[PDB]
């Protein structure tokens, strides 16, 4: 995929956004913005020129389903890739993910192997 690939992090933990942030340096990817809550990431998308979404399951304001479906319905970012992060695999969460579009579901903490393993496959059904 192209470096120049921009990604929002979406976490409440600041901590996590670091870690997340430094594993797509290591992987090439400097362009890469944050956000704190579903909300706060709506209002970074709005901005536009993002190219993929990396979100938490579990956060305030809004949470990481509800801003999946947001991204799903809305015009010009209905295609935006979105991997789900979770602190553990549900299998219903897994589901309602992957129903409400979501381009893959990650369990962390995750290696920098196991990152790019789920950015290339997605990359790969995408054309990207
Ligand atoms: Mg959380």
């Amino acid at each position: 995929a192209d470096k120049e690939l921009k990604f929002l992090v979406v976490d409440d933990f600041s901590t996590m956004r670091r870690i997340v942030r430094n594993l797509l340096k290591e992987l090439g990817f400097n362009n890469v913005e944050e956000a704190e809550d579903g909300v706060d990431a709506l209002n970074k998308l709005q901005a536009g020129g993002y190219g993929f979404v990396i979100s938490d399951w579990n956060m305030p304001n809004m949470d990481g389903l509800e801003l999946l479906k947001t991204i799903r319905a809305d015009g010009a970012m209905s295609a935006l890739p979105v991997l789900m992060v979770t602190a553990e695999a549900k299998k219903e969460n897994i589901i309602a993910a992957a129903q409400a579009g979501a381009s893959g579901y990650v369990v962390k903490p995750f290696t920098p192997a196991t990152l790019e393993e789920k950015l290339n496959k997605i990359f790969e059904k995408l054309g990207m």
